[PDB]
């Protein structure tokens, strides 16, 4: 089974064994585009390249075509791309990292804000793709009729990857949940969004199960069929094997993304998001997500902005010179934040930096504020559900500190599994389920292994004192970019 | 033989010594740091052998040197017996150690006492210091109720050990707060209250008088001693600010803004109110900011978070960008003052995006000494139109930092072409004493300007930059205390 992790800087594509082993990798990135301030965009032909240029290392490495199970696919989701009857993109994807449709939105909160968290889970934000669409068929010339005219396909990146794969136009629940066009509930597009949007039906793709065959490849590019696809952190549940009700898990990426598993109940946050986890064997699992937009890109920003590393491990032996945060609190909100504050104006923040403020002090502070972001998501979710425990995966859970420092304010364990590509596995998973290269979830399940148990051993005292000192800290972000230009 | 002036400027974390003639040109010049607390015997011999190095660098004799100026750091409190040993070490103006044995004198007697003295209470100044002395320093309250011991301010000391004399002039005085100072004696309230026996206290002359001569046996002359202030008011002295209106700002690891407002003393709520000089029997008032961490926030981008090699490196790094494009950093390192006066307050980077670089952390901190001392500025705008700035300090080479300043202040910025001002300023009080220069009028024609900064800058924009500035400084309040 051959696995395509489409992230938002880099493509992946990986290859496993019913073991769960990995037997070829292939990773590739590609520009970030910022036309303005705010910005972020990406080209699909980049992309699309870059995805199958990659494909080949992990083919390449791996030693046939038709030796090839299926193909799973999991993307940046959110992410909004439109395109041609002949597969061409018609303008650059608008990234879910941008902002250039915040007051689009706003506009259209007031009347609307309960109306669109009731259908469809999401607290109403440039975030996700419904307000994405808007602009490209207000802004793009030509598009509106070339859509009434019924030449036009939208699609989130899954959409995308497997178009080119396949030639159908296919999403799952999981990422159609994402795009704020999508009643949850009812499962199908939801009339009076695509109204209020604006968004003509004749664009909108199929939505399938997660676990299923959309299609098979070009025989051009073996004939193989491509049989699963689930949002990116949607994914990383699957792999992480959360399939019952109370599991949760937490990717430490460029950002942050928490998920508990809930399947058949909905469950309703105010400041929290309830999405669709996976459909698979005509049951639709549900979810309830806290999405935190920047951690591991502070660690990025130590590296590239002001260069205090040169490697993102650095972090851990700066950041263990010192007993505690002697006071220094780094709130990295770059471009505002994410649940449960949901403040698109609020800017990062170090505070507490006086004469003896050292490198040690901005690493751990940054570490600390990845497990603070995280913790805020927990906390909320604590105030209607039970989260036990933390399955946990991602590029800074090699940090044995930070794992650590998580584990311990959160009074709760914090469970490394040994699966690091757990968002391809999930999504090799869903493919293989499909075809039957794997029996139940359950023999699945039992494959998956804790590679390491971070037990909290941290004062309650000494817990909720470094906690105080996070909110207060975030109390100071808040709002800054209405106040500065 | 054609002679010179002598200043003594004894720093806090250097001990100088520079040799002047008629044209403020200078041959000779000797620095030697010492290592909050300073050791009498340590910064005497520091600057002592400073003393060398500048008559040594001019080729000349103890006979040319025509009069000695002692400028210093202020507040610092000294004591001493009758021949020069200290009786404990240098409680310096930056020790915090009577903080809370000020804060419970507060409420009760504070407005009673910048009525008297001009000076809001606070660790940092010289009367808290020395009644320490008498209480905790093992038993000397016993020995300086028999008259055994004198003390003073650094100047003091230094025209103690050069001359035989215990004096002082009324701007180091100022700054006991144990000088009344529109009564220009020793105020027998602030004694009392302090603990402190008059058998102690130096006698307060003008700041350009003979206090008495060097012995032979240390220079090789009797060189008069007829110049002295507070090195901040003579830098004022040394920018030729002698008329009224006349402002200059000492940017170094913290700054210094005083206004000279000469025959009247001026009142502010957030400014101290203190002397500039006793001069031609005419004492001279002012009105002074402080700003803790001006330059030090530099010093720490470089010793602290180590992102830039040496202090010089800010000017490129911050021309890169033209705005700081909504990155602030109020260093309040050890907390806010004029006008905010929190204490718990600490130091905060924001507008941290994805792209801030260190760029934007250099051009915050040099755009911060400047709205600090903006807002030093209009606390005095507030009473007295402050026209233009005078300017002295390491700082003042970022010729970036000097544009800024202006363009905030949308005043003139100027940068005198002597550097050294604090020395340069002891000089004067020193030669005027002895007919060097006959009156001030001498020394405003002499003393000449190297570059003048003007303001360029937008209203609009000038006002956008400083609201950042407030409401940046805003979320570093009360850090400490939560
Ligand atoms: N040892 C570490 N300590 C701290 N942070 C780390 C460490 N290793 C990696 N990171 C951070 O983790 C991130 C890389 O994580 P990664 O698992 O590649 O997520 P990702 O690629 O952004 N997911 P995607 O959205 O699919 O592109 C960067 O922000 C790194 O700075
Ligand atoms: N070119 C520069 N640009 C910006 N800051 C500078 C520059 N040069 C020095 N500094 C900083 O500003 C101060 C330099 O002023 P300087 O007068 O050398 O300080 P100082 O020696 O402590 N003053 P003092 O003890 O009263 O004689 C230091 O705190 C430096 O960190």
């Amino acid at each position: 089974v051959l696995s395509l992790d489409e992230g938002t800087t880099s493509a992946r594509a990986i290859i496993f064994d019913r073991e769960s082993n990995i037997h070829g990798i292939g990773q590739y990135e590609f520009p970030q585009h910022y036309p303005r301030p705010g910005w972020v965009e990406h080209n699909p032909e980049e992309i699309w390249d870059a995805q199958l240029r990659a494909i080949k290392d992990a083919i390449q490495s791996a030693r046939e075509p038709n030796q090839i199970a299926a193909i799973g696919v999991t993307n940046q989701r959110e992410t909004t791309l439109v395109w041609d009857k002949d597969g061409k993109p018609l303008y650059n994807a608008i990234v879910w990292q941008c902002r250039r449709t915040a007051e689009m939105v706003e506009e259209i909160k007031r009347e609307y804000g309960t109306m669109i968290k009731e259908k469809t889970g999401l607290v109403p934000d440039a975030y996700f793709s419904a307000s994405k669409l808007k602009w490209l068929l207000d802004n793009v010339p030509g598009l509106r009729e070339k859509a009434e005219k019924g030449e036009v396909m939208f699609g989130t990146v899954d959409t995308f990857l497997i178009y080119r794969l396949t030639g159908e136009h296919v999403t799952d629940y999981s990422n159609a949940s994402r795009t704020m066009l999508f009643n949850i509930k009812k499962l199908d597009w939801d009339d009076e969004l695509l109204e209020l949007f604006d968004i003509p039906e004749s664009v909108l793709p199929e939505v399938r199960e997660s676990s299923e065959v959309y299609g098979y490849t070009k025989k051009e590019l073996a004939e193989i069929p491509v049989s699963g696809d689930a949002g990116d952190q949607q994914a990383a549940l699957f792999g992480q094997a959360a399939f019952e009700a109370g599991m949760v898990k937490a990717t430490y990426g460029t950002g942050s993304f928490i998920l508990v598993n809930t399947d058949k109940m909905v469950l309703y946050s105010d400041n929290l998001l309830t999405t669709i986890a996976w459909g698979l064997n005509g049951r639709v699992s549900y979810a309830l997500e806290g999405s935190i937009f920047v951690t591991g890109a502070a660690v990025q920003w130590l590296r590239d902005g002001i260069k205090i590393i040169k490697h993102a491990s650095e972090t851990e032996e700066l950041a263990t010179k010192l007993e505690s945060n002697e006071g220094v609190y780094f709130v990295p909100a770059f471009v505002g934040l994410g649940a449960p504050y949901w403040d698109q104006f609020a800017r990062g923040i170090i505070i507490g930096i006086t004469r003896g403020t050292g490198r040690e002090h901005l690493a751990r502070a940054t570490l600390e504020a990845i497990a603070y972001l995280t913790r805020d998501v927990v906390d909320e979710m604590e105030k209607l559900v039970q989260i036990k425990e933390l399955r946990v995966d991602g590029g800074a859970t090699a940090n044995d500190f930070l794992m650590q420092f998580q584990a311990d304010i959160l009074n709760r364990k914090v469970i490394r599994p040994v699966v690091k590509e757990t968002t391809a596995l999930g999504a090799a998973y869903l493919a293989g389920l499909a075809v039957d290269y794997w029996a139940d979830t359950r023999e699945i399940a039992e494959l998956w292994k804790a590679e390491r148990i971070f037990e909290p051993k941290m004062d309650e005292k000494t817990r909720e004192r470094l906690y105080k000192g996070w909110k207060e800290a975030v109390k100071r972000a808040m709002g800054w970019a209405k106040v500065v230009d």
